[PDB]
């Protein structure tokens, strides 16, 4: 980032002593019409990095969800079929994997690290066959529900409770895969982070026949202003991918996780 | 690139407006840059908003698309986990699914879904189909005949029944949606006037800027017509998401997704 | 396009501005363009804001005629699969469910329904719902009734009689929404204030104009002109979107749709 | 209308302004109209955004109130479709679902309900409902009443008493809607510092437009001072729509014609 | 609290005025026009970002209100339903009126132990303690109260649904306050936005001078509480559930719950 920002003093540099040179030959740059441009281009920043927040907003919504899916699909086990301990454990098996295998789908990285230490080594096999394992966990998840259904324990009433919750969970597998999928830019957000780069080094000789040594301490401070507010936007294109904070979505694996142990009394220590 | 011509006629909007500087004081006339900021801020303002609503626009047709997906998925999984039994009732549904998923491609396209209709179903079904002035719209209710049946039939009771009419619901919402986008455009209103105001005023301009410019007027006239006709270009990118080329969606792309997503659930 | 009446009237007003220009100095008016500079700015970024608030009218207009055709094609849609016997009513339901459309054409429209109303349905409800204070309401309550028999009859149980219920509810969101839509105009003085302020500045901006570009002032303040206020009847041709302009919902088509699809090959289905 | 009292305290702003210019160099003061454009713009950005938010709030008040004739309407057609004979039940309930419009009206507006309610319920109801600090959701709950007797008297099912409970729900959030709207404004800041700013952004302009304009200033100067003055009025407006300006919302005639509705609906 | 900087920028202009002299004689010059330029982007961008902070705050304020009608609902159901199993009213308007406090709490980062214990037995208060989302559990346990009704056919599977609904209900309010706190928005939209404003306010003066000369002082610090203004309203609705006064009232809001839920179950506040 802050390359860019010293590309501009050498522009800057330029500028004052290359405007000595056509003085004779007739090419001048007012302010007027670039601060016509600049106004322009910041309006399409500013409504540029306005849907980029919005993509960002729903990433976060979209987590957001799989927290109260599954909690309250652990909730209705428990208030449901309060005796089934060996059925709560495996659903809270298939959740956690889910979180952990959804984190590991957004971000391309590997999740069979995190598979075997939560799931039995055929149904790692089975997940990690199909080319759509975070959907695949959920097909699992759904079968020990539906299994019960049949076993008797679970009413299609009660049935339906919880496939509800398997629906939200579904929802947020398509929804972030959509988001990450996606560019936003169509490679067209390539159009504005080079126009913005443009404008911001032609700065300097337009600013010069006005701020003469200042020319390099003002033409930075509104490159800093135009570089900042397109990279800030550029990030929150892709907010699970490579140009993104992993912070949040492993602590919200973490947190997942430990909300389903404590729900099903593995925590604490007996 | 319908782009390029005023790209270029700007150049040359820039050069009859350099040589014919000269005569200027002498008829009356001056292009001072002042107003044109005004015009141009103006325009921009109204570009902006306008862009905004073609977004959301191609948004909402990206997001429908992605429902099919959720819809078909769950649906295929609510009948594994309900009648696991029942893998004739699945591949039946299944297809309808995924004929849906092509014939609302096709429907989106103006392109002929009956190749796509036959590697899937029996022709009996085709015909029925085909038949239909709304045949995507028939997938669908003959999708929720197999449905029905098997309800009928005993396996399915009214509770189980309704989970899974819900999908159909879901999926007969993407159809409308659609359909209404590929028929409600961004009033033509909106899209002549600023692409009429857009033109008008970038090829004016040299003519205003060089009072200032002297020769610099190109290589800036164009600078700022480039940027005031990629923002109404892009526009106009995103104002047909189910077309068949560049940056609109890839319905095709995604019609195979789904259709692998689905076998994959069935073990095909 | 009373616009060129004014887009003219400019015209006239820009001569005036250059007939009176060498009685300038004289009379002693300076006048730049740097205010009208913010004048102009000011009114873009309202008209902007107030544009857009339009459009979303619009938009959602849209949507719930939308709904119309989804909700009662799933309507239809359940008649078919879970009573595919009960034919005779499977026409009394489309039948009503296309006087809806049609009724609340008229009712968004202000013109008479009797016609449609009489060509779909047997008089005793014609006169029935002709008789009711809100008709389409009337159109929906019998609607209500047909299902509520066929519950009764017992051929639909309680989940199933539901199941279509909602789809009613569906259509009672989109008719209530339209009444919003239609019986609230844009709040009031919204207009005024932001038509009466672009019109003066429209015929001003050559008095502060013709100082600066001399002849050229016609050119330019009717480019400024054309700008302006194609931007504030776009927003008021989408105020109100039931209309009957070209720019409004095509209702009439849309109803024509609803009637083709709910009768796709006369009611008859696979 | 007390922006007109705002007006012409600017038009003996400029006179002012006219006649103290000449003293300027005298006293050192030099005002341009750049620094103002820069303040200007700035004020019409924050406007803008903030005059969007209120329309917003205004906007969320009338769905609302929408949602109170369509779920009132529904939850009427559901018991002339479940129940159609038992015709006790329905007026107890229209009777109800009417108080609650009426309440939430004199809710939202403080003021008292005793009219309207001892015009629809008998008087050991009318005499507990307002005996509650939570009248309106006091009427939701004895609504319910009605609904969970039906149930228990076997008329509704645990299924159909379902379909119908859910219309409370929705009724219920409308409560919650308007509560919420009315005794949350936006930040006491919004509207507080942007009147500021305007104000005397409409004050000091005049000072800084007479050097350039000289007599023309009162007729620039007070254009400016309205469109700022006017479009920051409309916002104002719209800070709370439950009230009884011209530019409100009609909740009288809204609450008529529930009543009208749910009364044509009955055969009454 | 920005008060100080306005005054700061005061002796800034001060400053400029003084130092204008030597200007020229040390090689500068400083147009207006490019920081009207500059300001008006800052505008601009403080702008959105003010409209996003107003979001964060109208949801914030939005999701508790959810709290009161999801709660509201769940007693209302349980009246109409099970109109003689008032055990069950009682211990349940006391988890939901916990929930409450607790989700308070729990934004706020503070301790629920007291309001815990006023509400609910020593058995419920430390099984509550012991979660690491004691929200979570309180809902845990008003589930349970419903679900035992239903294991004694009080309550059927349809109507016990109904009523878990709004459990699920009140656990997407959980889940979206703990969106709200856990998320804020970017941090560099402070550190890009609050050094620009300040560095932009603090700058002004300096190019200003050449224009008013000695009005600098005022017109400057005009401009600068406007910019300073809009950008700090964007600062208090960034934490909607702390404890500075424009945050969310999360007392009252609690208490207004609990008064509401006892007022339907036939006690008096
Ligand atoms: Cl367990
Ligand atoms: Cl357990
Ligand atoms: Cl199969
Ligand atoms: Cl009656
Ligand atoms: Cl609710
Ligand atoms: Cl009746
Ligand atoms: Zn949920
Ligand atoms: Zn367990
Ligand atoms: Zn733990
Ligand atoms: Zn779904
Ligand atoms: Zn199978
Ligand atoms: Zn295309
Ligand atoms: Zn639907
Ligand atoms: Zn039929
Ligand atoms: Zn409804
Ligand atoms: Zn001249
Ligand atoms: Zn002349
Ligand atoms: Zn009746
Ligand atoms: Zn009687
Ligand atoms: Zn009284
Ligand atoms: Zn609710
Ligand atoms: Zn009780």
């Amino acid at each position: 980032i802050i390359f860019r920002l010293l590309l501009n003093v050498l522009m800057s540099i330029i500028a004052i002593i290359s405007y000595q040179w056509y003085e004779q030959l007739g090419i001048h740059l007012t302010v007027a019409p670039f601060s016509l441009l600049g106004i322009a281009i910041a309006i399409f920043l500013g409504f540029r990095n306005s849907a980029s927040y919005s993509r960002f907003v729903e990433a976060r919504n979209l987590w957001g969800t799989v927290l109260i899916a599954e909690r309250t699909l652990v909730r209705q086990l428990r208030n449901i079929l309060p005796a089934e301990h060996d059925a709560h454990r495996r659903i809270v098996s298939y959740l956690v994997a889910f979180s952990w295998s959804l984190k590991h789908q957004l971000r391309k990285t590997d999740p069979t690290a995190d598979l075997r230490r939560l799931l039995p080594e055929e149904r790692v096999t089975e997940i990690l066959a199909s080319s759509m394992p975070t959907n695949r966990i959920l097909l699992l998840a759904g079968n020990e529900i539906g299994q019960l259904r049949e076993a008797g324990k679970l009413s299609d009433i009660t049935y339906g409770l919880m496939d509800n919750k398997l629906d939200e969970l579904a929802h947020v597998l398509g929804g972030c895969e959509r988001l990450a999928t996606t560019p936003v830019p169509f490679a067209y957000t390539l159009i504005l982070q080079r126009t913005v780069y443009l404008f911001c080094t032609l700065l300097p000789f337009a600013l010069v026949g006005d701020l003469h040594y200042m020319t390099p301490f003002v033409s930075v401070f509104i490159s800093y202003t135009f570089l900042s507010w397109d990279s800030l936007a550029e990030e929150a294109e892709d907010p699970f991918g490579t140009a993104a904070n992993d912070l949040p979505l492993n602590a919200m694996c973490n947190t997942i996780e430990r909300n389903l142990l404590d729900m099903t009394g593995q925590h604490p220590l007996p």
